[PDB]
């Protein structure tokens, strides 16, 4: 099962970059995603929020909890932890 992640519209407008593909299972938990990503891209689990259909998703939850079938889009955008 591959899904896909990519930035906001707006953040791609302007500085682009690529969407990600992410092989994935349906009983992954949304931290398991987050460290794929980082195992990718570098960037921080902690710093990673994801977004589906508009809504947040909470770590300890499955990517089928959410719905978030074969090629489903997420979006990943940044938030600082100060």
């Amino acid at each position: 099962m591959q899904i896909f992640v990519k930035t906001l519209t707006q953040v791609r407008e302007l500085v682009g970059g690529k969407t990600i593909t992410l092989e994935v299972e349906p009983s992954d938990t949304i931290e398991n995603v987050k460290a794929k990503i980082q195992d990718k891209e570098g960037i921080p689990p902690d710093q990673q929020r994801l977004i589906f259909a508009g809504k947040q998703l909470e770590d300890g939850r499955t990517l089928s909890d959410y719905n978030i079938q074969k090629e489903s889009t997420l979006h990943l955008v940044l938030r600082l932890r100060g």
